[PDB]
């Protein structure tokens, strides 16, 4: 089962397609692409994990198999930590792929440096190993708001191969169910066998089972109390939550840099919009069962369910609409008004992105737009199941330390939110829930935007609890205690320095030998939005001279903006000092300006310090980044 020739053998399947996912638009992209390539030319299609399988014998695989690679990049050029043992292999292991036929799409953000290692890296390795490159490599550029179009134009030209290169007649989109439902009149939330939400089937029986010992990962969080929350700014208009865990009475481990991975519900706003939309607002607490009309399709929640509880706990409704859901959707549009409109909308991509995408309306916003809001009631729930991405996990950087406090997980989330002009709420799902859970907890008083279901599935969320794990980063302090380190890390960046701080304070509360460490800071305004700014003078009183804070307030003088790249060049004699000492460099925060500044502002120094030219500075600065001497933590 672990072999996927076999299992393609098994599931009589023609066409692999693999995906290399960390955030799911990956695995999306796979799973739209499978179920057209199924309708418009009649391939049998299989998706699969590359972590579902071994690839030791890969190069076995016959010409009569297409294969198709949807490739994330991460970290430093690194891939996605599914995909990562795949990486190992072909890099490494791989001998031939003679009679391998494939196609790549990679996924990527251009203010990133290693712009689509990974999807570039695999395309090339497999055609240099003997692999026949049936269809053009393209690639998705997230960093300028593209990447969806990108995988639309990519996946038109896949067509183009397959119909008039391949030979392929090409038949038009149909929806082709993979999945039955049946509601189930004989069963309500009173059976304990329906899910209410949980986030899986050991969270719906379970009386003879610990539910606190691990081990915790994608598949299955542990439920974890917020024991305290405090709102961070003094803004009324902006906000960002302090968060603390408590995984005392439980097998979750995290080290000192490490994310959580935070499982959301959706808004009472959203899933009453949703609901409308698709006239499902009677039927919420109407049970369904799914079963499965393909042998490769795995249900993607537990069955037998409400249908309240896929909408608040399993479905990504919020978000931007891709203009491939438009065109998937179109034949079940309610009249002929709204299917004019609506084929019209689904087939310019310019004007798609001027009265759906720039007006950041939600899937049910769009679909109630084009039907002059008449109620889309003849999509099939199913349609909705396959159609939309599974909600998935917000990463957050911990900023607590494990050597401090192993039992707490401490987040740092600023809010994302804003009110459109006609009244509608554009909301981060995740953010949201912790405002809600902070004004809840500390009876604070404000009013919340959008509102959650703070009792969760059966109350199972009392107490605060959400369902998390904790995905283990390289974003590591030195193996050697006494290294200097330069922590720079404005607004949220700041979060993962405020655990390194606070693991080598204990450090040296242990009587411990600690190198020097500076930290770079940036926010608007000391009297803002300076993130636990009373914590860092006690981090100071402890740690000496070998800590020193450097801040960069943006708005103290409005005429004059001020950014830590700024504080670095004014200390850059300090800052060259260290890294003669072999300090290491850690950068978190904003990926797509931040930390390109302060790459240059540090390519400079070490120009000028060492009288290289500007252009040697910048190699010789990204070959750290490839030695882990220059580690970033950007989002
Ligand atoms: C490794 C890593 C570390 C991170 N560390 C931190 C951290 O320490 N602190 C932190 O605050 N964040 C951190 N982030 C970012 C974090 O994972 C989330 O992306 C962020 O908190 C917002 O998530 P959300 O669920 O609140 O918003 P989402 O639900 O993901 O929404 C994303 C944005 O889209 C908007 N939006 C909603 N609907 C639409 C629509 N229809 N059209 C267009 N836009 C829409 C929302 O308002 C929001 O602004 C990190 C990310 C990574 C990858
Ligand atoms: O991040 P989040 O936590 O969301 O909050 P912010 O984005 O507000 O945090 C970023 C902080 O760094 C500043 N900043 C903005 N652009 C840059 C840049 N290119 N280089 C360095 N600093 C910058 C911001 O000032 P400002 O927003 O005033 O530009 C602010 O003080
Ligand atoms: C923490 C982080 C690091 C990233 N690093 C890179 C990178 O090095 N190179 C790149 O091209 N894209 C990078 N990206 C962009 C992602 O590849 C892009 O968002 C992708 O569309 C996400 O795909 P997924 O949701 O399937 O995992 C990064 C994104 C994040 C959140």
């Amino acid at each position: 089962s672990r072999d996927v020739l076999s299992t393609l053998k098994k599931n009589n399947k023609n066409t692999l397609l693999l995906f290399g996912s960390q955030t799911g638009t990956a695995e999306d992209y796979a799973n739209k692409l499978s179920r057209e390539l199924h309708s418009r030319f009649g391939l049998k299609t299989m998706v699969a994990d590359f972590a579902d399988y071994d690839w030791d014998n890969f190069g076995d695989i016959t010409e009569d198999i297409l294969v198709f690679f949807i490739v994330a990049t991460y970290g430093e050029g690194e891939p996605t930590d599914n995909a990562d043992e795949f990486h190992t292999w072909l890099t490494e292991e791989a001998d031939t792929l003679s009679t391998l036929r494939y196609t790549v799409f990679g996924l990527g953000n251009s203010t990133y440096e290693f712009f689509n290692a990974i999807g570039r890296k695999f395309d090339r390795l497999l055609s240099e190993k003997g692999g026949d490159r049936f269809a053009e490599y393209a690639e998705g550029d997230d960093g300028t708001g593209t990447l969806d179009e990108d995988f639309m134009a990519w996946k038109d030209n896949v067509f183009d191969a397959l119909k008039n290169d391949l030979n392929f007649e090409e038949k038009e989109l149909k929806y082709e169910p993979n999945v039955k439902l049946t509601e189930r009149d004989d069963l309500s939330a009173a059976d304990s066998q329906v899910s209410l939400g949980e986030p899986n089937k050991k969270y719906i029986n379970s009386e003879g089972i610990d539910l606190t010992k691990g081990p915790f990962d994608h598949t299955h969080p542990y439920l974890a109390r917020i024991t305290e929350t405090r709102e961070l700014f003094s803004s009324k208009e902006r906000h960002c939550i302090h968060v603390e865990f408590d995984i005392s009475e439980s097998n979750l481990k995290y080290t000192t840099g490490d994310h959580l991975a935070i499982w959301p519900s959706n808004s009472d706003e959203n899933i009453k919009q949703f609901a409308k939309c698709f006239g499902l607002e009677d039927k919420l607490d109407t049970v369904i069962e799914l079963k499965a009309l393909d042998s490769t399709y795995t249900i993607p929640f537990p069955t037998p369910i409400t249908y309240g509880a896929v909408i608040r706990h399993h479905l990504e409704i919020s978000g931007p609409v891709s203009r491939q859901f438009f065109l998937s959707i179109a034949g079940f549009a309610p009249d002929e008004e709204t299917k004019k409109t609506f084929t019209r909308l689904g087939g310019d991509k310019q004007e798609f992105a001027t009265k759906v995408t720039r007006r950041k309306f939600n899937i049910a916003d769009a679909l109630l737009y084009s039907s002059n809001n008449t109620p889309w009631s003849d999509v099939p729930f199913e349609f909705l199941i396959e159609n939309i991405q599974h909600l998935t996990p917000r990463y957050y950087s911990i900023s607590s330390s494990s050597l401090s406090e192993k039992q707490l997980i401490n987040v740092t989330a600023v809010v994302e939110a804003e009110e459109e002009a006609d009244g509608r709420p554009v909301t981060g799902v995740v953010t949201n829930l912790l405002k809600n859970i902070e004004i809840a907890q500390n009876k604070t008083g404000e009013k919340p935007l959008v509102h959650y279901d703070l009792s969760g599935p059966r109350g199972k969320f009392n107490k605060f609890k959400l369902p998390v794990h904790v995905r283990r980063s390289n974003f590591k302090l030195p193996k050697n205690s006494t290294t200097p380190v330069i922590l720079i890390g404005p607004g949220t960046g700041v979060a993962p320095l405020r655990g390194f701080v606070r693991e080598r304070v204990q450090q040296v509360k242990n009587g411990v030998n600690v190198g020097k460490t500076l930290l770079f800071y940036g926010c608007r305004n000391s009297n803002e939005d300076f993130l636990y700014k009373q914590e860092w003078a006690e981090y100071a009183s402890v740690l000496g001279e070998n800590f020193e804070m450097f801040n960069a307030f943006s708005r103290q003088d409005p005429s004059k903006k001020v950014y830590v790249q700024d504080k670095i060049l004014e200390n850059s004699q300090l800052v060259h000092e260290l890294l003669t000492e072999g300090a290491i460099i850690y950068v978190c925060g904003d990926a797509s300006r931040m930390a390109r500044d302060v790459q240059t502002t540090i390519s400079k120094i070490v120009a000028k310090s060492r009288e290289i030219s500007e252009d040697k500075a910048a190699e010789l600065v990204k070959s750290w980044k490839v030695q882990n001497r220059y580690q970033e933590d950007v989002w």
